[PDB]
């Protein structure tokens, strides 16, 4: 602890899920501070094709919230402000960081108020983090409050073997699940302000089944003409966070070749996964090159979570058809 | 390969048979490449599920749930053939979780009743991989339905342990294991239905609940006990393959454990030992290896015990021998006196 | 035979959760055979703070059952007694032994009666024991009649690359999912003998949904002043079991630095998890190094069960704080 005074400082301009914002794979040079601000948006957003309003708490606007990258022992320090056109009080709880909650006990802050925490990466791994405050905590994270941080090992990704990873591309895909409570008709209820949804909506998690499970705060978020693309050969990173609720992802027609399903990259990672589990509460990453071109898509595997309740996504995949890898011997006919 | 080179390997016609038996193979592979070749119809069929008379309307790759196991080599090339005869009234198709591309085959397969198509595909990677039928707007009713199955693509030199040490197994079988959701009527009675599209909004009303009625091995309550027991000797080493398309599974044989256990199913990934129960997740398939020490029935089950005890999912295994002492005695047995309660 | 005739015994007494008997890391002497004595105990249990109550069925008066810590290749010899005070017969089943149902075939024991089983311990790992009567199996388990064992390589805990691991502290929490019936008002059931909640309870049970989920065998049970206690550079484990249902511990403001989730110490653990997955029937341990001082949580991670439905701890820890690991720049202000 000393001095950090002294280590470089960058600042780091944030963008949406579920691209992520610049970053170097490997560090370059030494420890830094690396700075980020978010604001707080409480906002009602609509989640399916029926007009399903949720009112969410979003870090930066979205949910998930953005994906923060640091390296190994490098600082992380965060801005967070509360606006005074919001309503509750929130605060930060990274399960990156050690200490106080994770953050949480030092950032309760009411609307018009900021707070500057700091906190020591020491972990490599993607990791949640999420609001959590005392009395309220799954509300505001069902609420959409809750999104990921990567803490990359200063040499970048390897394999368990020591061989270097590199991806083309990185996504973010945060899960979410949803409580939305119903009136006597079966139809989902409205309401004015966060405040007045809360009695309706802890009624509806006591039962533990969600009424819709997204990725990228809605159904289709990530389908058709807002899917996410690569080419063939292309090496994708997958980075998928659920905060609250399992989840099994799978890539339709790919695999996982390298998945830390955990999340943590000094576990060494499972390999040619066809689908794998991410306990709610944690992150995790998938790592795998395109061989055939063509729509794939991007589930839980609860394929009634997935096509039923909203949890699918879409890969565009460009290129050319590898007929040794498959092949239609006879298309379907009479 | 080439098309050229492809046309030039041996080929192979594997007669299937039904779970929880697995078609002849051989553990290390003699020779090189194949193209091996597999047939199945698909037959949608009322079953009965449990000994109250339920009924579903299934729809079964070979007319069985699950539908039957497949098993290749890593770099074979898996050619199936599948039917869909003009007596069923739904479109199906086929995704193999072990295929690369066109939604492991779901987009190349889509079959109208009187159709036919012939797909294939190279095992690239060794594990057990889930199939299923995944239809566009229809995936989770079909799978739902019992229309999955499991394929091993077993590594070219057989199995190994994490330090490279050959497993080789006497026995395997293979445990599908299956969520239904049964409507029920104002008495909470199941419904019974004409025909599949009949029961659909009904089911899909069940089935948002995310809670089923029945998880049950080989189709039915009870199915894999009695006399359909699965059986084993002191000294036997098996392997038990266990697929869950849709929901997950924590596996437990009661009396035993899982010596070696690919709970991801991938024999790349070493496996985790000495484990008391492995966790499947929800479209993926798992391997156990275990070698019996004690004679005597067996349960294997998903420990969550009310789905294995209450909603269906429990199978016995009989296993025949000596009973050893050292590793379990009782030394005194139930007694005391006989009390009032 | 006149081997296992010869063994040394050791006559262990229990102590309740979350603390543990006695016990040495590393064995001292070759093999024994460790006596232990458990006396079944079915009881009215207050659960919640509304005092909704359950019949519970206990192995030595507690929910969970206590834990009992033998090495590899030693004998753990039981005397399990069903004093005549209690109404249903009851037995043990053991996922760490070998044969005859884990035990349960073999100690099918009514009241009045007692047995001894002996078996022994040939896998090291931490191991789910519950009762399972046939036919009843469920109803026992999730009425508390679960508990758990820990079975200790005899060279002690390794992380697997060979290095020893000591802990300080151990602390064994079980988790428990009740099913508890309610009338038409909403509120819940009471019930005068514990047979007469069976076919209210196998309806609740049904449903797959939990009215309570809790540690040590009631809402609150580990808060407060009945939170667990470390110190800043303590090395404490944690074993952690349930019998029925899966559950996603994680320590709020900590990690698990090596967490065998699958409970088996063959198997190399996961290093620095977030949060870690347990699945129903199985135990797991995960071992942490103190860092900061202060109130810590742990929990399951679907927040809906810790928060709403009981599955949430304390641990008050003791030291310094360390600002180079977290520090607030900024507090809370407008
Ligand atoms: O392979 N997707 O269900
Ligand atoms: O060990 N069977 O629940
Ligand atoms: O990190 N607590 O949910
Ligand atoms: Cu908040
Ligand atoms: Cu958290
Ligand atoms: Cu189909
Ligand atoms: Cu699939
Ligand atoms: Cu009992
Ligand atoms: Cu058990």
């Amino acid at each position: 602890a000393a001095e950090i005074a002294a280590l470089p400082r960058q600042k780091v301009e944030l963008v949406d899920p579920p691209f992520v914002h610049a970053h170097s794979q490997v560090a370059e040079g030494g420890p830094k501070v690396v700075e980020f601000t978010m604001v707080i948006e409480e906002k009602k957003i609509v989640i399916d094709d029926a007009g399903t309003e949720v009112h969410a708490m979003a870090f930066n606007g979205t949910v998930p919230g953005p994906l923060m990258v640091v390296h190994q022992d490098d600082y992380l320090e965060l801005t967070l402000i509360n606006p005074e056109t919001n309503t509750l009080m929130h605060n930060i709880d990274f399960h990156a960081a050690t200490g106080a909650l994770g953050g949480g006990g030092l950032t309760e802050i009411n609307p018009g108020e900021k707070t500057i925490l700091r906190f020591k990466a020491t972990k490599p791994g993607v990791f949640v983090y999420h609001c959590a405050p005392p009395g309220m905590v799954p509300w505001h994270v069902v609420s959409g409050m809750n999104g990921a941080i990567m803490v990359l090992p200063r040499e970048g990704l390897h394999d368990g073997k020591g061989k270097a990873l590199t991806y083309d591309k990185i996504y973010y895909v945060g899960e979410q699940d949803f409580y939305v409570p119903r009136d006597e008709n079966g139809k989902y209820k409205k309401y004015e302000a966060p405040g007045d949804a809360y009695e309706d909506t802890v009624k509806v998690m006591r039962t533990l089944t969600p009424t819709h499970v997204v990725f990228n705060g809605a159904v289709g978020a990530l389908t058709g003409d807002k899917a996410m693309t690569a080419a063939v050969g292309e090496k994708v990173l997958i980075v998928h966070s659920q905060a609250n609720r399992d989840t099994r992802p799978h890539l339709i027609g790919g695999h996982g070749d390298y998945v830390w399903a955990t999340g943590k990259f000094n576990t060494p990672p499972d390999v040619d996964q066809e689908t794998w589990f991410i306990p709610g509460g944690a992150a995790g990453a998938a790592f795998y090159t395109f061989q055939q071109p063509g729509i794939y898509a991007y589930v839980n595997h609860n394929l009634i979570e997935a096509f039923e309740l909203g949890a699918a996504a879409h890969f565009k995949v460009t290129g050319e058809w590898n007929d040794d890898l498959m092949t239609s011997v006879l298309a379907p006919s009479g």
